[PDB]
């Protein structure tokens, strides 16, 4: 896996920021796109852009072929059984909301439990809050161990026979934890519940097998896996998606429309109201082709390489706290002793290094960590060990600078 | 307004389809993009792609600036008062659904009336069906006159003091009708109702002034107005959007998140859950700049030119029925005597002409017209009179062909 060859595919990497070479370490917020994706979009808008499922003309046929072929590529990419289980959405947040919607609106009664975790992204928290509010059900949290992992026994004790939904992250955008999705799915099925995997931060970096995970729902975002913004995927088990009512209504999802009553389409289009994200989905299919040609397991090996390297180099800096397990997906959330994370991020950007600072849409986890904010650096398949070297050098320089400014206090 | 210069901006137009020069007459399903939009997307993914409202680094700042500047361009483009009234959505269908959602979930009681029309696109029908179902309210239809327009007196008689929502198209995707949105908004306000304008088919072709229309909600789709797929806009009066609850929940729309309770953000982000359609919105802003530089009133003049020309040339063909008024937005929905519309569309595509055939997501209107399906040709700012000449020549040739095949029946 030659990473110079891969980096040469991403034009955005080859620029300077504030006089320094760009060091992008914020892929967990959004990823960059290779020439293959951008040129897929260009070819779409230059040659065969048309609405799909409507006009029965040549450009319409090409666009329909592209969109549904993207659907098939997504099906292959996560080993779903049928394209009917692959629903194009706006992103992971929308997919989780769609499950929260048809569950709440039809399968939640008082006494039923929805169990989540303290590490969940807000997208995997608030929909369940609102659903249990609307239905009178109960919201429960799975506690975390002190290394930021989840114990299977805490799961088994928290999920009871009254649980209808277990909702859990595949990979934590803050701690780097990889959760035991398979065992948790088995435990949820033992208790008669479905399992909803937020796979937003796993899909870009590791192989997904929904058959092996036996997840009932899986949500992913294209903009993290080298794909266009504005598109993502909901996977649901076909049997479940048949019995869920649509979250949106309009064209492309109806069969018969009367003045007062309508019938829906078969899957997947039942859950795709309106003109779909045609270009975005075709570009996501291109992104999938790109990753599969690089190899997902090679990407996993590269990310474990970078994460072990980053962890080892962070322990070489005094006065830095890293949060989460040693076994991780390759992201480092941390803080500097007596330096605010926002300030860290600002000084890193003055060195051309891009990190995130704040709560990372995980306020309960921040409170659990007993911090108000944090800094995070996130790695992907275009990131190098030299970049982590640059990061840790800039962290040392930052701490030296704020010590040589603390001292200058008269 | 030089239209050769404009056509030279659209690379997709300069190709052949099935041996013939492409004649795209299906802009009402989706429009084509000028170099300015595609190159805006390219510049985004090549130079400053990053998530916006999160990382506080330079590329993040550029992307945030682009996204919110697109919001301001949309605000100017439709003369909204505040960016807080401009919400980025997936498209017109989603915006209408969002109004249907927060109205149903909080402002509809039994006895309340939601009034629509027989000409409404399915996107502006089914959400109201489902909302009155969930709330026990009543759904009413405004009848149409025999030329496919709406009489103001039928509106006044159909909307009563128990009406909370009047939902109506600005321009009909089938009949070409331009509805009296302003007078209808006044009548709805007189009865204490809000008015929801489906402006999906008006925004690309004519100037929008939400202040002059006094609409309470306005929905539009980017892919019709030379902009990217997968993005659209909901406009709501700020006072109304403050009191509506969000349709989606997750990051970017919260302020404080507790274990069980959360508070929302201020407008507009209250209604934008998750990573937004960054590239799509920036490209939509580019599309708006493009149209404003061409001039919306020049586009209206051009479309009235093409529609009058098309109507006059259609009356020159015997055995063709055109549906709708003489005063129109420039689209022609029609049928050939003893030729099925799908067949018409197929033969036109063999001549390289792109039209739509079917019900155009307006089944109640099709039944009202007493037809099961129809053919439609739709014009935009890159379409010429020569193309309508080609269309009517191919229609004459089609009818000659099916007469010289009816005769060959032994
Ligand atoms: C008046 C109107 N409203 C709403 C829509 C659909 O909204 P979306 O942008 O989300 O698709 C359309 C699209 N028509 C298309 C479907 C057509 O002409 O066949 C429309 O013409
Ligand atoms: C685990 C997880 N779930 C869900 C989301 C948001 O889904 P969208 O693709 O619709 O944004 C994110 C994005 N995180 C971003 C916000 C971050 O790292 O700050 C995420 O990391």
């Amino acid at each position: 896996m030659n990473i110079t060859d891969i980096r040469e595919q991403f034009p955005i990497l080859h620029q300077q920021v504030n006089g320094h070479d760009l060091v992008y370490l914020d892929s967990a917020a959004t990823s960059q796109k290779p020439r293959a994706v951008i040129e897929t979009l260009d070819k779409y808008y230059n040659q065969y852009n048309s609405n799909v499922h409507r006009g029965v003309h040549t450009l319409g046929t090409r666009a329909t072929d592209g969109y549904e072929g993207a659907r098939e590529k997504v099906r292959k990419f996560i080993n779903a059984k049928s394209m009917a289980e692959i629903i194009f959405t706006k992103g992971t947040t929308t997919s989780l909301n769609m499950v929260a919607l048809s569950y709440a609106r039809a399968n939640l009664k008082p006494g039923d439990e929805v169990v989540i975790t303290y590490m969940e992204h807000h997208a995997n928290i608030i929909p369940w809050q609102q659903a249990v509010k609307a239905t009178g059900a109960t919201l429960k949290y799975i506690p975390l161990q002190e290394d930021g992992t989840i114990s299977l026994e805490d799961v088994r004790e928290t999920v009871t026979s009254n649980t209808k939904i277990v909702a859990v992250s595949h990979v934590s955008n803050v701690l780097g934890t990889v959760n035991p999705i398979k065992e948790m799915a088995k435990i949820a099925h033992d208790n008669g519940a479905v399992i909803v995997v937020d796979g937003a931060q796993s899909t870009p970096h590791m192989k997904i097998d929904v058959q092996d995970l036996d997840c009932d729902f899986f949500a992913l975002s294209s903009h993290k896996m080298c794909g266009p913004t504005g598109v993502g995927v909901l996977y649901g088990k076909k049997a479940l998606l048949e019995n869920m009512e649509p979250a949106e209504f309009g064209g492309e999802m109806i069969d018969f429309v009367g003045l007062y009553e309508s019938t829906w389409k078969e899957l997947p289009w039942k859950f795709e109201a309106g003109t779909p994200i045609i270009a975005g989905a075709i570009g996501l299919g291109a992104a999938i082709d790109f990753l599969e040609e690089i190899g997902l397991d090679e990407i996993s090996r590269h990310e474990h390489k970078l994460a072990a390297y980053a962890l080892e180099r962070f322990r070489q800096l005094d006065g830095v706290t890293v949060y989460g397990p040693e076994e991780r997906a390759g992201l480092v959330t941390f803080n500097l002793d007596d330096v605010h994370p926002h300030d860290v991020a600002t000084v890193l950007d003055a060195e051309g290094i891009a990190v995130r600072a704040g709560h990372h849409c995980a306020q309960p986890l921040m409170k659990w960590l007993d911090v108000t904010a944090t800094a995070r650096a996130s790695f992907y398949l275009y990131n190098t060990e030299e970049e982590i070297d640059k990061l840790v050098e800039a962290l040392q320089k930052t701490k030296e600078y704020f010590t040589n400014v603390f001292v200058d206090l008269e």
